[PDB]
């Protein structure tokens, strides 16, 4: 796994995510549930994440955190050293989510090769 450290406009970022995962989000803070990231991760390394455990429709904050722990666990397994700012993301505010989402996109672009229903 290729680790990334330290770009897209907010409109294209949402667009990229929606298209990529066939979703219909309207704001960057909605990524605060950790679910989309679990799918991208499972898409980068099929099997590194147990989708069945991911709560795709999570609405509670501790549920958001649970998803992120599954993500971090997938990271550790694949040698990804990025420390996820979980407590800030799960609060659902725009800057942090946007700061992290830019990171994740670069991380994804660096590791993807490839090959709805999964949720």
């Amino acid at each position: 796994a290729v680790n990334v450290y330290s770009n897209l406009s907010r409109h294209d970022m949402l667009a990229w995510i929606n298209e990529s995962l066939q979703l219909n989000l309207t704001k960057i803070e909605q990524l605060c549930s950790g679910a989309a990231y679990c799918q991208f991760m499972d898409m980068l390394f099929p099997g590194s994440i147990a989708l069945k455990k991911v709560k795709f429709q999570a609405k509670l904050e501790h549920e958001y955190i649970q998803n992120f722990k599954i993500l971090q666990a997938g990271f550790k397994r694949m040698g990804v050293d990025k420390i996820i700012p979980v407590d800030k993301l799960v609060k659902g505010k725009f800057q942090d989510n946007f700061e992290f989402v830019q990171w994740f996109k670069k991380f994804f672009d660096a590791n993807y090769d490839g090959k709805v229903a999964a949720r």
